[PDB]
Formats: structure tokens, C-alpha cells, sequence
């Protein structure tokens, strides 16, 4: 019912994802694609059937961990909805195709899938599967690419069944190369490679920003995802708090279990000696901050609101501290 | 008794693995790798028990199909004693730690466990389960690395149980740094960096090459096993004729699955249309050569007969074309 009202904020930075994941009957990941999805027309774009899309979503939403309190399907649903709005910065107007448009929202959207809660020197250093699988380099994002493919051969799930053969394999590489790319030991080079192309940027008089080979655009299109993958702290503050409360109860269960498991705490992972406040105020300062003010240069200025929102979150989290 | 005989040679440059293969029943790799281990005095070293070792690679052997006519037991067999020759080479005396020469054998010897006999490129076109699992990215070299660490977890597998935990992390980094880089899709970058270092090279007092940071050493060892992987055409004609005769073995039944699949046949895997001759001499000219001249460089002059050979090869393939 009001779930209608609710979605009609789709285009929004501040969407209550939370409310549309409690009025959804926690659907909010296939609630949020199908909106986005119409929005952007792409249904009859790529002649995708709506029940296929359905049933892919609702397999896709179920291999996220309901368990696990930050990376599930409300993250998942999220972070589809930011990008979802960061592709349509004016800034960015006719720099990406429709497949790559795709591309950035179905990667959104399986970027987290099948998530257990810990993190990749976590999955390292306890000999997991996963890191034997995947030779400890991006052994998450590797594995929710997998996943998020795999889905797809189920039955009526291939939402892709009539792209031609050469859209599909652009599009599963656009796909690989953005998830890969939200690894976060790969942040430090994505943000330089951003600030390259900010000072080397090229543009119309009229504001909008010119990308030429693919190199540079993937790579604005990975650092798009990373934006939305780290964009709790730029929406507002109600909004920002929900998502700290989940990831610190992740990252302490995760410390609980190196510590039952006897090995040593990860940074912030230790419920009895964590800051929650400064460690928020410092993943701004050192992290969030210096990216976001990058990508607000490369779109100056269709980022303002967010850049203020993310100074006005750091400054009540700071006075949070004594 | 005549295996013995023959594995006096373990040291040489044409070793007869193919006489190995067949005097040891089909274990050529277990032999000679034991040989090898023995050799370097690698048991007392590393603490490892005969019977581990002896487990693990004749478990290592199994796990190479007989049934593939070139990536099989005997090539893995042939790069592990090419490795260990390179090693041993004068301008590299004493440059490597017992670790990183234990890295280099034992990458050698993993480095195509469980090939099945087809392309990276074929495994991507066929949608295999393997290029799904691994992204399209280095789909085989991830593959054999997975194998050949899950199966140090078999009973009485684990030749590194005495190793420290930093021994075994650095030999695990290592070993992954190898194997990837055989993936030939490589080649290209790994050569222009091998050039770069034999422009700019360092060599001690004692006229040995100066490597005195990971990524020098990283990358001479993995253009070492790049090197191996590549040197059937420098070993004396009459085993390089018969690796000839498996390589196109295995192409034309890649091709064969192609053409009875609707798709095109990849270069030289047509048998109605291979020229098996002018394909070696482009082979040679185009990769074997310029690679195998360069690491003579670096290693000045202790790889001219090497080099020499490989020349002689080629001059021989081409004086049947005509
Ligand atoms: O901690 C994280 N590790 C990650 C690794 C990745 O490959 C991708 C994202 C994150 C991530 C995200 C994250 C998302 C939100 C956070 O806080 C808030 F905005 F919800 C947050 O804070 C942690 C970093 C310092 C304090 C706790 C971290
Ligand atoms: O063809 C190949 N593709 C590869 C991909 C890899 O990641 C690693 C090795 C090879 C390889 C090796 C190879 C090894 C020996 C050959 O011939 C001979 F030396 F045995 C040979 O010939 C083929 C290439 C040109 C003609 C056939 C190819
Ligand atoms: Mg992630
Ligand atoms: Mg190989
Ligand atoms: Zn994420
Ligand atoms: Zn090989």
C-alpha cells in the first residue's frame, strides 16, 4: 500500500530503505531493481520479461544472509538506489550507454551476495574455503560475482536471455570489473586514478564531462559503485546511524569469534575497547571524505548536497565525542 | 637401476623426461621431484618426512590427467626440472632463499594440476563451470593453485607442517605470484618488465644479480617458471619435436570441440588447415625467443648454449617449409 508511496522518493538521495525493507516483507533489494528498472525503462531496453526479473531478484535477495546485520539485501537494495541516483549527476549526461547502465546497477545489486559477515583477511587467516577457492585475492568480491551469475541459469532467472551475445559478454565484463573494484584494498589506486582523471578532466562549456575510451569510464563507473558502497555516511544522519549500528555489530561479532577462535582482535572489531564515534569520524576524515570531495570535483557541483550532508554527519559525530 | 641411471641427469638441460615417464610408471613427477628435493638437501631444511613428500606428490601426480595429450604429469615433470636447473644457474648463486627456491619448485610442479586439455579462452566461450567460478580472469592458473594447496589437506599431505606460519605465508604469496604469472595472456607485460630490469640491472661484488626488494625477486621468479613453462623449443630436437607433436595433439582436439560446437576454430587448432611447422617458427619468433633472449641477458652468459639451441630449432622447423 504505502510501499508505493515510499518508492515514489526512488530518485532521492535519503530513500527510507529500512521502511521499504519492513514494508516489503523484507523485498527491499526486489522492490528497489524493479522500480529502478522502470524508471529507467529497461524492461523493454533489453526486452526483459517482468517475471523473470522477479524471480532472478527473489533468488538473488534470498542468498544474502538474513543473519548478518550489514552486509544483506537491505545493503544490496541500497546501494543499487545510489547508484541508481549517482547515474543521473548532470555532470555525467550521455557519457554512459544503456548497457553500461545495466552494468552498473545488476553489479550493484549481486555486489555483496552470499556475504558471510567477516572480511576477506578474516576468510585468509582461518584457511576458509573461500580463500583456497580464490587464492586470498578479493576472495569476497570474486565470490559474489560467482553467485550473482550463477543465479542466472536458474530456471527463468536469466534476465539477460535476449541480449545478443555480444551485449551479454560486455555486459559480464563491465560486471567483473565493477565488483572487483569494490574490494576495498583496491580504494587507494581507484582514488588516485579518479584524481587523475579530475585534473586531467575534460569537458563542454556547458558542465558535462567527456570520457572517451573505456578505460576512463569504467573506471568511473567503478569508482560510481564504490561511492554508493560507501555512501552510509552521506545520506541522512537517521539513515547513517542504522547503517553504523549494523556494521559495528558485524564487525564486533567478528571479533568475538577471533577472539573464541584465539586470534588476534581486527581493528575496530573489539567490543571492549571500540570508539564507535571516533572510528566513524576517522573512516570520514581518511576514507569517505577525501572520496566523495574527489568525485565532487570530477561532477563540480551536482554533489554539493551530498558533500554537505557527509560534513554535516561528521560534525554530530564528532560532538558526539567528549 | 636405469631409472637411477637417468635421474644422474636431474642437473642437465634435456634430461629425458619422456624415458623417466616410462621407467618410473608414469611418475615422473614424484621422481623427480623427490630427486630434486633430495638434490637440495629441501627434506632437512623444511623438516619434511619422506613419506609426506612422497604422498602428497604422487597425489599431486593423480590429480594431472593421463589422458591429455601435452598439460599432463610429464610437462609438469619437465617444468619442475627446467626450474631447477634455471635456479641453479651462475649469476643467480646464492640470490634465493631455501624458501623461495622451495617456491619455485613447488609452483613448477602445481602450476597446471587438473588442466583439462583447453584454453582459458575455450573454458570463457563454453561457459564453463570454471571461467563462472573464476570470472573469466586466469581461469586455469586460479584453478591449479586451488588444486595444488586443497591437496596439502589430504592424509599425510602436508609437506609444509614444519614450515613457521610466516614461512608458510610467504611461500603461499609466492607460490601464487608464480603460477599466475604463467598465464600467457601475461606474457606480454611480463616480458616488457624483464626487459626493464636487464636495462637497468644490478649485479654484487661478487658478479651475481642484486635483487634487494619482493617485487625484483618476485619477478625474476616468475619469469624463471614463465621461462620453463616455455622451453620445449630450447631442449636438444628430438624432445621438442615430440612436445610439438602433444601440443597439436591437444589443439586439434580443442578444435575439434569448436567446430562440432558451431563455433570458430582458434588459430592452429584446425587440422584441415594447421601448418604445424610455419606455427613453431612464429612460435619461437614471437614469444620463445624474444622471451628466452632476454633472460639469457640477464643471466649473461650462462644461458648461451640454451639460446643456442633454441636458434638451431628454429632454423630447423624453418628449413621445412620450403
Ligand atoms: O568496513 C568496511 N569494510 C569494507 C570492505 C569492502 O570491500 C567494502 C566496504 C567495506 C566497509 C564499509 C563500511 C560501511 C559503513 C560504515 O560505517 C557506517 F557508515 F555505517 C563502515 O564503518 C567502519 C569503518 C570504520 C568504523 C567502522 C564501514
Ligand atoms: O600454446 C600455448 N598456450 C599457452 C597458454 C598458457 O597460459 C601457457 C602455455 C601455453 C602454450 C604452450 C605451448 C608449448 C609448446 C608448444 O609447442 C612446442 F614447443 F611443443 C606450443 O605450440 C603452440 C603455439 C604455436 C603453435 C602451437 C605451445
Ligand atoms: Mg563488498
Ligand atoms: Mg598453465
Ligand atoms: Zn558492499
Ligand atoms: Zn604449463
Amino acid at each position: 500500500d504505502v510501499l508505493a508511496k515510499e518508492l515514489e522518493d526512488v530518485n532521492k538521495w535519503g530513500l527510507h530503505v529500512f521502511r521499504i525493507a519492513e514494508l516489503s516483507g523484507n523485498r527491499p533489494l526486489t522492490v528497489i531493481m524493479h522500480t529502478i528498472f522502470q524508471e529507467r525503462d529497461l524492461l523493454k531496453t533489453f526486452k526483459i520479461p517482468v517475471d523473470t526479473l522477479i524471480t532472478y531478484l527473489m533468488t538473488l535477495e534470498d542468498h544474502y544472509h538474513a543473519d548478518v546485520a550489514y552486509h544483506n539485501n537491505i545493503h544490496a537494495a541500497d546501494v543499487v538506489q545510489s547508484t541508481h541516483v549517482l547515474l543521473s549527476t548532470p555532470a555525467l549526461e550521455a557519457v554512459f550507454t544503456d548497457l553500461e547502465i545495466l552494468a552498473a546497477i545488476f553489479a550493484s545489486a549481486i555486489h555483496d551476495v552470499d556475504h558471510p559477515g567477516v572480511s576477506n583477511q578474516f576468510l585468509i587467516n582461518t584457511n576458509s574455503e573461500l580463500a583456497l577457492m580464490y587464492n586470498d585475492s578479493s576472495v569476497l568480491e570474486n565470490h559474489h560475482l560467482a553467485v550473482g551469475f550463477k543465479l542466472l541459469q536458474e530456471e527463468n532467472c536469466d534476465i539477460f536471455q535476449n541480449l545478443t551475445k555480444k551485449q551479454r559478454q560486455s555486459l559480464r565484463k563491465m560486471v567483473i570489473d565493477i565488483v572487483l573494484a569494490t574490494d576495498m584494498s583496491k580504494h587507494m589506486n581507484l582514488l588516485a586514478d579518479l584524481k587523475t582523471m579530475v585534473e586531467t578532466k575534460k569537458v563542454t562549456s556547458s558542465g558535462v564531462l567527456l570520457l572517451d575510451n573505456y578505460s576512463d569510464r569504467i573506471q568511473v563507473l567503478q569508482n560510481m559503485v564504490h561511492c554508493a558502497d560507501l555512501s552510509n555516511p552521506t545520506k541522512p544522519l537517521q539513515l547513517y546511524r542504522q547503517w553504523t549500528d549494523r556494521i559495528m555489530e558485524e564487525f564486533f561479532r567478528q571479533g568475538d569469534r577471533e577472539r573464541e577462535r584465539g586470534m588476534e582482535i581486527s581493528p575496530m572489531c573489539d567490543k571492549h575497547n571500540a570508539s564507535v564515534e571516533k572510528s566513524q569520524v576517522g573512516f570520514i576524515d581518511y576514507i569517505v571524505h577525501p572520496l566523495w570531495e574527489t568525485w565532487a570535483d570530477l561532477v563540480h557541483p551536482d554533489a554539493q548536497d551530498i558533500l554537505d550532508t557527509l560534513e554535516d554527519n561528521r560534525e554530530w559525530y564528532q560532538s558526539t565525542i567528549p
